[PDB]
Formats: C-alpha cells, structure tokens, sequence
C-alpha cells in the first residue's frame, strides 16, 4: 500500500521489500547481482511495485504464491 525504495541495487530493494510483508522470497545472491534500480517511491502494493522495481533491470519477479516470490530469469535468455 506504501513503499519507499531508493538507489542501491535490485538485490537489495526486493530484500528491504520483502521485510516490510514478512513474505518469502526465493532468489540467489547472482542474477541480482550488480544491477542497479533508482529506486520506487508511491502508493504501491505487493505487484505494482515489482512492475515498477523493473526499471533499471532485465529481470522479472515473479510472485511464487499467496504473498510470496521467486525470482524468474529470462533478461535477454532468448528471443523466442
């Protein structure tokens, strides 16, 4: 419902994201790895603020289930 996000890294930003619901997360230190994200700030909820998290990335996050997430590789993996 609120989130506040800021420069630092993908990696980082879903990790802070993920303290605020108390969800699950399920990534690697790796594909998060280096990207960076000018971070997000608004009225956002669990979805909308992973849609936005995008900018500045290839990656997708992918909620798992319930209220949780995986993260989904397919930056440039193929365009098929």
């Amino acid at each position: 419902a609120q989130v506040n996000i800021a420069p630092g890294s993908l990696d980082k930003a879903l990790n802070q994201y993920a303290a605020h619901s108390g969800f699950t997360l399920s990534v690697d230190a790796s594909l998060t790895r280096g990207k960076q994200s000018n971070g997000l700030h608004g009225d956002y909820d669990v979805e909308s603020g992973l849609q936005q998290l995008l900018d500045g990335s290839g990656l997708q996050v992918k909620p798992l289930g319930n209220n949780s997430w995986t993260l989904e590789p397919a930056p440039a993996p193929k365009e098929d």
